[PDB]
């Protein structure tokens, strides 16, 4: 979960923390990595329908993406540590604000990949001893995928540095008295 | 149960302890935990439809969610006790009120997941020597599953803190003598 | 039952008690303690329709869930002896009244649960040596025990203590001469 | 991943970096290496509808293409070293810059290529012992992807130099004091 | 049994034993030692159905568990004797009160084990000189067996201690004169 | 078991012990040792599904595992005793609180591994004088193992040291005097 | 396992240790040695389905592999100690984070190795006097084998040296007073 | 392992190393020797389908092929030592970048090669006393084999002497002061 | 009979002894002496199914082995007599509290052991001039015996010291006046 | 038995003796000899299934192993008596604590080795004048023996000298006076 | 066993010996002699399945191998004692030391040898007067002894030194004063 930034140097003055970023309109908005989201991305490209367990991937990542808030004061919103020039830099993260529109987008693929089923035949026509199957309700749905994914991808989404999280909403950082 | 502030200190006078919070209005009113609350909301994103014991989990969770209201005074509304700055910290707790309409819809999915069925069929044509099964009845419901779920992630709920849960009901927490 | 409060301090005056808590309206209404309701609540969320034992359980719990009325003069509605403050609390019992209309609700869940069967082909079709079964007047009561069940969850019961009890109806408690 | 030019030296001046290049309007933007996207589009000409394991060859290529941005300062967007004239040259790289419509146009290949299926059969009809198959619901996307690809090739796209990409978005690189 | 402690000393005064210990309430409620409960609990995680005297050992250990309750004035609740600090201490017992509910689930288990049964085959098909046997009435109940065991553990029951059994039902111990 | 710190010095208040850490919230709460669970993951890895005494393990381990809680007062929580620096150090134990949901997993666990079987045949079709056997009831059983062990490990549970056991529940040690 | 550099020295500052490397962060997250790890690698490249006991060796080794964190104040993040240009330095070691996702990936390897069998044929059919066998469970899994491999080799993951290890996680090492 | 160049003289600056080198893009990337990767070449050109042990050669090589990388700091890319002209010059080393794409295409080969199996029959059918035996999934595997292969070979791949090394990642080698 | 300590010096009270340690709760309750009990139970680790007089040698022991309580008033539970330091010392007599549910274990074996039997053949088959013999109701006998003794070792039963038997039940030794 | 260190010198102070070491938690616990115990190892890899008398020899060395726990206070952890560096050293005793787990498993062994038997055909069939014999109650067990035993071998155990048995419980030797 | 160095001199400090070589980590831990090792070796190049005699010769050896590990402080890890050029030398001697993973693979050939076995016959059939024998248990063994082996010689150990056993484990060797 990327909470990777010290706590300790303090810290969001509390006045504005409880009034903007917790309580209303940040947290419990979800938050995911520039060049960790593309990896998710293509986890996904890149999938198969249809066998199984390669249906449950979807689900399975999504848990551990990971996803949170870097900052919680007292923390620094990650910057992160480097001087300009001189080679010990790690240079930013840059995160994405995904919307309240598309969580419940990705929810959408978590299972629209997914759908009851009769495997069990297996167990039974072929094993002791056809059926062949229908994949019809699968096709659909792998062609439903295809249009809520290529909205993921084509959907430019706001990236926020420290430099921004404290422009955007307008927190100091209290450096110590 | 997310009871973990000290008894002692004391206490919530007790004249609006009475009118206002316990009596009419907070109890037995719900209450989860923020990033334990997301967590139930994985496990649920995040479920197969349907091989059975992969349905019987969503009844599971929501007892020991945990799910409860920590203040009950003499209790302090949890936190957390750290200073700012210094790091042993242990910033606050942040809490889900979720409203007279959602746990009943909550409970939709806990019964929304199992259905009347004729499974003990396995005991007899496949076992002692076909069937296949019907899937349908599943089908729709584990549609019908991912929208009563879908409003779930995509519902902003209020989030409470020590600060607010005095402010938004006036509670004096009267320090000794 | 929860007549946990000691026989013995008294009173309440006996006129009144007579008058108005026993001979009409308290008694024989009943009367199940909070953080011990919602327990029962969850039993029944919280089925599997249908096994066997898993429907009889229903019936088991409503007996013993537990329900009585604890003040019966010479006794005290049950408080709890605690100070504020000092760490041997107790803070109160909290009780639901639930209504005339209610308990005959919470009965119809009782015997909503099990209808009248043909199980013992188990020891024809199957044991000695085919039948299936039908589910049907299963799965529309399993459905019919949804809204009985949504009701009960979102339900707000009046909450009662010890300050409450004698105030809603006014008895005096008489401490030694 | 194509940021191979040395950290150090440094740097974007920070001002421009955060206003223009990073926030809004490159990153989360593709960049692909020429003739190295060249080797993409042949692995794509190329491919043979239908035998499996021949088509999830698309999904495959398109992670590690390989496919990134390469100056974040503290770097410069790669050169590369060399004099002109003295064979020790490496003399440009030049990028390609895809756009918002394109990456979810060779997204639309990626699962274009693969479909719900029935291949289970082989396990059957012909194994333990016909079926021949159906192949229309390939025929069409076989040929729809004739099309699809036939805009990739022929659709001239941006290149990009060091030289250009200071001049395109104005970015000083700031040498040492 | 549990009554460990000293008769003697004395004693609980006889107007409160009689009324609320004693006569309804407690006695005939059972009691279970903690870290003598649990191991009751492993013997049965713990269990094979099925071999014959592997499954008699849920019948056997009930009795004995042991099981009782430890003041009986002339009696105190087992406390136990040390002063704080010094390195004679025995520091306390807990005890667990298994409700009316339980215990007649405990019961469950002990004869949801054994079946009527015609194992006496052996003495005939196999040793003078087949049959193998049926399984499937052990299958359920082994199963059976793992929901009734699962609700055992996960099911936090009240823990007991001297300081607490003096709170709950107030009773006095009347120190010599 | 891991009780393996001094009794003596002492002690908790016991206010806070009685209130907090016992009687409700901690005990009947189980505690696995780090780099000791670890060790109790992998026996299960780690097992093979199916050979008789190869299934019997999982349930044998998890008595013995070992659980327990440390502290007893009059216990510390342990820490352990060195200075730092000095070489001879004992640096910490960190400790698994496990949780309502999961005890009741590791049970699972405990049973889906043996069935109730018919073995008894090999006295019988083999050795006087084919059977073959049956598998299919393991093989569902080897997969429902590999779903509720592939959540055990990667489930992060809660650790805790004596600086943290002290702070999330607050208890005080009170040195002599 | 890796905890391979002294104990003396110290000290990480023991505010920082609890509050981002222990309790919350790194372990329980796994780490494998570099070029250590390779030859795990190919332990399983490098495997035949099917012979048994060139199964059981996926387990066998994930135990052993060997997996640890090797800083554990008082301790240094292994160096490793020489001085640069003298034939006398022993240069780094460099470690491997796994991750939330693969270790539960790793784990699928394990036990997508064995399956419920019915091997015992060999003391009948063939050795006192046919079967053949079947095939089939096996190819599907030696084929679900080469995928979930085929991800851990091509899957790049973070390698971590003491230089990193510390500015990654900012921890001081404290050198005497 | 192509690590047989002196350690000594030294060294990396280890600002660059650290950043460019190790952490992140070459190491964990694989390195084969020309004129010893080629030898890799036939040996797999080279192989029949089907008989065993000629089968798990494809699985033999690949570990000591030999494959690592060369200059681990203190180390220099390997030369190799001559003057030009004089004839004792050991002209160069020139090594294999293969890619992420790649080393999970050899490692296709190495697993695309086994397939679980019915071999034993031998020891029924054939030696106590038919079968023939099935080719067909083996076949398809033999061309699978014939184009993951003719990729291979058919695939130019980077090139990289101590000249180029150092150049593509700008390292300074510091000699002695 | 472990009553090795004089009679004399005297002698618990007579109103505790009466009360506590006989009538109820101690006394034909069984006593073995440790590094005398370990001796015990190597004699049945340790023994050969079948030859006769290796199977009554269980019987044997158990008689004998020898098992009593040491305090009978007027004696002391025996200690042992000696200064600390002085070589003089005889340290302590440490006991085994085995349970009622274990002595009925130790019976167990004591007729696990001998089955009625058909040996006289040798008088007839053998001897005046085949037979052979049956052995498996020995061979689940040796199995059965391997259990129950498994569990017999690893039974972690309560010491006792004369520091604790006056300890655990309170009796005072009374010296001379 | 490993108590070869002088009773004398003196001693455990034995209020923690009693607490800690004895009572519970060390004794009945066991201890073998280090490069003794590896002795005890090869005695049985070691072992040849199956001829007698080759068999009872796992039986026989378990006792006299030798096994015990060396201080007995008045006794010191046997040390051992020299000074570092001048030649009359004996430098120390290391031992091994063996687990709750283990010795039921080195006990597993004991009788995992022998099974009832039909020797006495020797005096039969043979020797007055056919048989041969059956092997395979043999063979799975000598098949069993090897996984018990390579469990034996590869379990890393915990060694204790003098300097840690005194740290890892915390025992004071009390020097005269 | 190697422990050729003279006890003298000495001596390893003592805080790091018990914290790092002895305790947890070296000990317990095998050490063959290099040309000492590679006679083992060839011994088992280099057996015949299958005469008696021959299989026995597995388990002789590896008790006596030799196997130690040489420095037990006070001592020095064997040198050994030349000056480099005047020609009395003794050069070094070179020890492999063996991992976890192996020690128990070389235990596994001790017992892939011996089988339970029906050899007796020869004192029938044969010498008082056919049966010829069944072969194959022993050929398969064979083959599996021929794979356990060629990993044993083609699996490249660590060879330790003088110089490289104080490097790796950082110990010093104190000489006099």
């Amino acid at each position: 979960n990327v909470s990777l930034t010290a706590k300790g140097g303090g810290h969001y003055i509390e006045d504005q923390w409880d009034t903007q970023v917790v309580e209303a309109g940040v947290f419990d908005d979800w938050w995911v990595h520039v060049e960790a989201w593309n990896k998710f991305l293509d986890n996904l490209r890149g999938i198969n329908f249809s066998v199984a367990s390669s249906r449950s991937q979807v689900a399975e990542y999504l848990a551990a993406l990971d996803r949170d808030l870097p900052a919680d004061v007292d923390r620094r919103f990650a910057g992160a540590r480097g001087q300009i020039g001189s080679p010990n830099y790690l240079p930013a993260p840059k995160f994405f604000r995904l919307d309240k529109r598309t969580i419940a987008e990705l929810t959408r693929l978590s299972r629209l990949t997914d759908q009851p089923h009769n495997n069990r035949d297996i167990e039974l026509n072929r094993a002791k001893r056809l059926t062949l199957r229908d994949v019809q309700p699968l096709k659909d749905s792998a062609l439903h995928y295809q249009y809520v994914l290529i909205d993921l991808q084509s959907a430019r989404l706001p990236v926020y540095t420290r430099k921004t999280f404290e422009r955007e909403l307008a927190l100091e950082w209290i450096i110590p008295d």
